[PDB]
This record gives C-alpha cells, structure tokens and sequence, in this order.
C-alpha cells in the first residue's frame, strides 16, 4: 500500500534562483530532491515539470526524470525575459495511480553587459538627425539642448550611456557634455552661418575618443543639427 507522498527537499518553497542570463544550452541549472519512505515502487520518485497551466517558461528548461537536474533547453536573454515561473512535480510510481507533490520554482535572470548604447532611427521620410535649436549670440556655456536617443539594453552599471562628438565640429562652435548638454562656445550668427551639422557617438566608455562613418549601418552614432533662432539685432 503507498503510505507516502513525496516530500521536496530541495529547493526550499518560494525560493527565487538566480543564474546569469545567456548561458548556453544544456548549462546546469538546479538539482532538485524529494523523498518518498514507502517501500519500492511506492517510493520511486519520478521529476517533471507542470504543463497543463498557461505559463509556457518550461519550454526554457528540461528536468531529468530520475536524478532531478534541471538544464537549460532555450537561449535564456534577460532582455527578452527576466523572471521564469516553473511548477517542479515529483511523482512515486504508486499502483494504478501514483502520489504527486508540486512546489513553485521562479529562476530569475543575472544581467550581463551584452548590450551597447544604441539609437532608433526616426521612419523613413522625416529628417535622420536629431534638431537642436538655440538664439544666435547666446553667450558661452548656453545649453543649445540635450543630445538624448540612446538606450543601453542592460541593468545599473552595464546600461551606462555616453555621449561624444565623433566628427563635424572643426571649428568648436559647441562643447557636448558626457551627459548629452550640448552648450555654446562661440558667438553664433544667424546672418552668416545659421546651420550646423555633426555625428555624435554613444558609448558606456567614458574616455571613448574619436579614430569612415556610416549612418545608416552604424545605430552607435545619430547626426545631430543645430539650427540659430532668429534675434532682432
Ligand atoms: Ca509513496
Ligand atoms: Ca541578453
Ligand atoms: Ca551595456
Ligand atoms: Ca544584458
Ligand atoms: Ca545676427
Ligand atoms: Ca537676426
Ligand atoms: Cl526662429
Ligand atoms: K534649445
């Protein structure tokens, strides 16, 4: 007669796993353990995980039936998805029908620096570059604007984002500030040059220099435009 349901051992109930993010196929995961004190087969334990829900997370994962490992099946990106919810059963080989016993189980996805700072490209049609609008003869140190669009895909110190003129800027009419304030260095005329174009580099490397360049392959670099509001002078 089978006295005894499985009972997990490990992992205890509730407990959130964290592994790193994109850790290849077939990487170790987790041993799981229950235990059954009822005689032979009434006492084999058996391991799967739940798949009659609607949460699908299983399918990033395999669990061996009979030593409790659990691998990765899937690629496992944190910036596709974070957290996995996972029902673990363990199931004696009971007479025409064996006990069971499920724990939750939620792995949750370490951020690695995989990502690097990126633009979007407006749609096609309307102007490429980011405008940026100042009063001509605004004096040295006048924010023009903030030079913004770049996103890194990361967490905390892996998402940092730069900002750095990459070429267009000879005569130093402006300084661009690492936080993306684009400021005033020189007396800006409106009647003789109303109009200035540059490419900007994003970049986590703070002391990132310039060495080419394109525009439509290279999403790391935007052009940037400023364009001197008129003053009655
Ligand atoms: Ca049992
Ligand atoms: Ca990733
Ligand atoms: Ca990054
Ligand atoms: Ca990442
Ligand atoms: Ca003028
Ligand atoms: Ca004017
Ligand atoms: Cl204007
Ligand atoms: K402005």
């Amino acid at each position: 007669v089978n006295d005894n349901r499985p009972v997990f051992v490990r992992p205890p109930n509730g407990t959130i796993l964290h592994i790193k993010e994109e850790i290849p196929l077939r990487s170790n995961v987790y041993e799981v353990y229950a235990t059954d004190n009822d005689e032979g087969l009434n006492g084999a334990v058996r391991y799967s995980f739940l798949k009659t829900t609607g949460n699908r997370d299983w399918e990033y994962f395999t669990i061996d039936p009979i030593s409790g490992l659990i691998q990765t099946a899937q690629r496992l990106d944190r910036e596709k998805q974070a957290v996995y919810s996972l029902i673990l059963v363990a199931s004696d080989l009971g007479q025409p029908v064996p006990y069971e016993t499920m724990q939750p189980l939620q792995v949750a996805l370490e951020d690695i620096d995989d990502n690097e700072p990126l633009f979007v490209r407006p749609p096609k049609g309307s102007p490429q570059y980011q405008l940026l609008t100042v009063p001509e003869h605004s004096p040295r140190g006048t924010l023009v604007g903030n030079v913004t669009g770049a996103v890194d895909a990361d967490e905390g110190p892996n998402a940092i984002v730069y900002y750095f003129i990459a070429a267009g800027d000879e005569d130093k009419n402006f300084h661009l500030q690492p936080d993306g304030r684009l400021l005033v260095l020189r007396d800006l005329d409106r009647e003789t040059e109303a109009t200035f174009s540059f490419i900007v580099k994003a970049s986590s490397n703070r002391s990132w220099t310039p060495p080419a360049l394109d525009l439509l392959t290279d999403l790391t670099l935007q052009e940037v435009r400023v364009v001197l509001e008129d003053i009655n002078d």
